[PDB]
């Protein structure tokens, strides 16, 4: 029965992409193949199951660097990590099938349900 | 683009769980003799003086910030917890304590909220 903000997440989440927009305050860089990715551990836990496994993982909860399976598509990793802070998915019929192999990587459960919409809507 | 209209709240509430679970946690404010850990980015996100302080880069890598001592620690953590919810517990018992941190922490709609609960009352 509490005040509830209606657009405070909303707000939140933009303002985290303006920090990672000025690189204030990443604290991981994510490497697919040649391209790299600075981004904060806290989003991509919140974000993605495979992400929360990494970093709560002993081995590897105090890495800089995660090196992803290089035959993720680099734009298919990107679409998602924008997607991340932003709510916002950029699927095409250019992209569809590397978003929804890279959203099934990352586990990102409604991602995949979405893209697989996608797929009955086209 | 396609809009997930759950997506924020979702991010949100995993971040609350983050804090709770003391994950990634960066920094400890203290209030009083009352310690709240936290996420520097979600501080930054939340209130202008937070960003205020972290944006500096003498200050950016802080694991501890003292707030002022006369600071009501319930007040704090009824707006921390709004931070991390979107949910604001305003009670006639703590109005006054919750809109007084909300100015110091430089939260403008809580403040304007905590007027309006004001005027209700
Ligand atoms: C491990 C669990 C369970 N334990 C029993 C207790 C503690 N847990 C926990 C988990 C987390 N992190 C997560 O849950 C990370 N995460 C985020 C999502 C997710 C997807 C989407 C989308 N559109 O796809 C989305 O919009 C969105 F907003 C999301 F959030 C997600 C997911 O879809 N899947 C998975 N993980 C996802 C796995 C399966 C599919 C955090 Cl941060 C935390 F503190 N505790
Ligand atoms: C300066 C901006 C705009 N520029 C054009 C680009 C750069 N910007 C920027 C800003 C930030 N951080 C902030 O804005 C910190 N912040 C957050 C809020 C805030 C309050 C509430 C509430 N209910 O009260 C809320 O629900 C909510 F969701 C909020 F977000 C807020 C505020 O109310 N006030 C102040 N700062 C607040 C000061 C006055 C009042 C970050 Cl992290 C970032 F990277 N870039």
């Amino acid at each position: 029965s509490q005040i509830q903000f209606t657009r405070h997440a909303s707000d939140v989440l933009l303002n985290l992409n303006r920090l990672r927009s000025r690189d204030i305050l990443t604290d991981v860089v994510i490497v697919v193949s040649r391209e790299q990715f600075r981004a904060h551990k806290t989003v991509l836990m919140a974000c993605s199951g495979l992400f929360y496994s990494i970093f709560t993982d002993q081995l590897k909860r105090n890495l800089s660097v995660i090196n992803l399976d290089p035959e993720i598509n680099p734009e298919g990793f990107n679409i998602l990590l924008d997607f991340m802070y932003t709510s916002r998915l950029n699927l095409r019929e250019g992209n569809i099938m590397a978003v929804m192999a890279t959203a099934m990587y990352l586990q990102m459960e409604h991602v995949v349900d979405t893209c697989r919409k996608f797929i009955k809507a086209s």
